[PDB]
């Protein structure tokens, strides 16, 4: 199985497996199938939300790309192909992370000739429009760097609504937009709807054009609703069926009270094996933070992985009791499901998340609860795709370590994460009267260090062999080596030339690693050595490293529990911030030679329904033999119901 698909620009395309899909019942597979169809119909929605020209530009390049009869080896065509592939990755003409608009690496004359040589019937022309007019429309949008430069703008002294190419507002200023929603809000509403979540705000009166059946985007929403109605007929139980039924109504009415009702039912549906997301969910695509991008995920519970986190959870008190922290900081009584993604769509595709924490409505989270999950097969795909990429070959000090990391690194890294997330933050307590914010700007860095150290100290414990979480007592050394190598050295690849460590998690890792390095130095517990001008991290006593991790854990627990700001500051400023310029440049030059793309995204598997003569389903199969170009072209042909212009 090949986890890697292709690489272009600053992007690498991967694939993921859907483990245990074949173990589901046939009816369960049917429900997954329908939900995945409901997911795939939404792709055009996100494109349009990210820019009113995106569907035209996508469809123009797509018509050129698939019918081109010219020299496909020529640089103009190759750069146009890269551009289109970036548009597919980013669901628009702007960088999926940076928001800046892509720079075409091909000439306008080339595109003009390519467009004119395409059957005009195949171009996304409006009625009565010519190919020349479509180019006059789109070429400034594509080629002029000053036009629609950012998909989301965060700058001051600018009208962020007009300065942002996203398509949630049309002909409305930022002050008009914020005022509309500032006025609509009711402070006294204890169960407030998510004002403005599902509409374009336009001036036509400032009014809302709601995304719903019979409204804006109805061509795609109608298809989503069709497949959801199919899914409704094969629900696993009545709770999940009610979720599906309410979600259909929300799409049919556009009512935001239906959305809250749906979200309440969704949080109550905690038992079902299969779950999904399908809606306008997160609001980061909007510079005002009001409108939500469309996304979808279909999934089923990863039983084995969830069981492992439940083993960790149910032993919370054992880890607390045996902790190396001072007894006065220990909780006397102290008390994370994993899901398998079946398909990704909308703002989860192809660039996706490793965890989902929903719903967003605070009053629903407070009174009814929430679902917070991690996506095990996406995390695993990340890990598997990295094997053999050249990184450990370049930076690991010797072949024994490389062999131990290849064998155990993935397992013990994820286990360390599980310890950090399931127990590390929950462990320990403040002393009476101590302000939780006593560490001020250092609080986040110290708190993440504390949880990481809890995980590091315990990933090495023999208890974990007994508990059947690690297969033998040496496995932890893989995680120990990579944590110290990343903390002292290889995370510098994320720092720009001439800068220091800024982000809290990067700081907490350098903090831990540099402290252990300093404290172990008289016994050469950890060394940094050069061969042929390259630096390597050398670990000489793994047992002493565990003891040092424990000593720093105790010290950091004391800092937090007593509110020791000066202690926090001392640790952060002395260990966590300063970058050695020579090491930084050395690591970057070694890293850039590996040609590793900084961003990843995933293609989906392909599901097929098998029916009999009458059409009764007899099986549902999953396949992985589709690449990036194939899947994008197939989605644009078969899962692309929106008009090119949505006005
Ligand atoms: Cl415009
Ligand atoms: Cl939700
Ligand atoms: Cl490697
Ligand atoms: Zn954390």
């Amino acid at each position: 199985f090949d986890y890697t698909v292709e690489q272009f620009a600053d992007l690498q395309i991967l694939r993921y497996k859907v483990p245990e899909f074949e173990t589901l019942t046939l009816k369960q597979k049917e429900l997954v199938y329908y939900l995945t169809q409901a997911a795939l119909e939404g792709r055009d929605i996100l494109f349009d939300q990210n820019g009113k020209y995106n569907l035209r530009i996508r469809r123009m390049l797509e018509a050129v790309y698939t019918n081109y009869k010219g020299d496909k080896s020529a640089p103009d065509f190759k750069n146009m192909e890269v551009y289109l592939k970036r548009v597919w990755f980013s669901n628009g003409i702007h960088h999926h992370y940076g928001m800046e608009k892509f720079v075409p690496g091909f000439s306008q004359d080339f595109l003009k000739q390519a467009v004119l040589g395409t059957d005009a019937q195949l171009l996304p022309l409006s009625e009565g429009q010519t190919a020349e007019q479509l180019c006059d429309e789109l070429f400034p949008v594509m080629f002029d760097p000053a036009i629609l430069a950012k998909r989301v703008n965060q700058a001051d002294g600018e009208d962020l609504v007009l300065t942002s190419a996203c398509n949630y507002y049309d002909g409305v200023t930022q002050q008009e937009a914020e005022s509309f929603y500032g006025a609509m809000k009711d402070p006294k509403d204890e169960t407030p709807v998510s004002y403005g979540l599902n509409s374009r705000l336009v001036k036509e009166k400032i009014q809302e054009k709601v995304w719903k059946v019979g409204g804006l985007y109805t061509q795609a929403i109608e298809k989503i609703v069709y497949w959801l109605k199919k899914a409704e007929t094969v629900a696993e139980n009545d709770a999940q069926k009610a979720v599906i039924s309410k979600l259909i109504q929300f799409y049919e009415t556009g009512s935001l009270k239906d959305f809250d009702e749906y979200a309440i039912l969704w949080v109550k549906d905690l038992d079902s094996r299969i779950d999904f997301v399908n809606g306008f969910t997160e609001s980061y695509g909007d510079p005002l933070g009001v409108k939500a991008s469309w996304e979808s995920l279909v999934n089923f519970k990863d039983l084995d992985a969830t069981h492992r986190t439940e083993i960790i959870s149910s032993n919370a008190q054992w880890f607390e009791d045996h902790s190396p922290v001072d007894k006065s900081f220990k909780k006397e009584k102290v008390k994370a499901k994993v899901i398998t993604a079946a398909i990704l769509a909308g703002d989860l595709y192809p660039a996706t998340a490793i965890g989902i924490n929903l719903p967003n409505a605070n009053w629903i989270r407070a009174h009814h609860g929430s679902k917070s999950v991690t996506i095990g097969n996406i995390t695993d795909a990340y890990n598997k795709a990295a094997h053999g990429n050249g990184f450990n070959e370049e930076f690991v000090c010797n072949d024994e370590e490389r062999q131990r990391i290849d064998q155990y690194g993935d397992l013990t890294g994820e286990l360390h994460t599980d310890l950090h997330e399931c127990l590390g933050h929950g462990s320990g307590k403040l002393l009476p009267g101590v302000d939780p914010d006593a560490l001020k700007a250092y609080g986040s860095t110290i708190e993440e260090a504390r949880a990481d150290l809890f995980g590091l100290y315990y990933v090495a414990d023999p208890k974990l062999v007994e508990l059947k979480l690690v297969p033998d007592a040496e496995a932890y050394k893989a995680e120990y080596y990579t944590f110290l190598m990343n903390g002292l050295m290889t995370q510098l690849v994320r720092i720009e030339p001439g800068n220091n460590i800024e982000e809290a998690h990067m700081r907490n890792r350098q903090l831990i690693a540099r402290w252990v390095f300093e404290k172990g130095a008289p016994d050469k517990v950890v060394e940094m050595v050069k061969k042929d001008g390259k630096t390597y991290v050398v670990v000489n006593d793994y047992e002493k490293v565990r003891q040092l991790f424990g000593e720093l854990l105790a010290e950091i627990q004391r800092i937090k529990s007593t509110g020791d700001f000066e202690g926090a500051r001392t640790l952060v400023e002395n260990y966590a911030v300063k970058v050695d310029p020579a090491l930084h440049a050395e690591v970057l030059a070694r890293y850039k030679k590996l040609n590793l793309a900084p961003y990843k995204g995933f293609i989906n598997p392909v599901y097929e329904l098998v029916t009999d003569k009458d059409g009764n389903i007899t099986d549902v199969t999953v396949s992985y033999n589709e690449d990036y170009v194939e899947q994008m072209l197939r989605y644009s042909k078969d899962y692309s119901p929106l008009p090119s212009v949505n006005n």
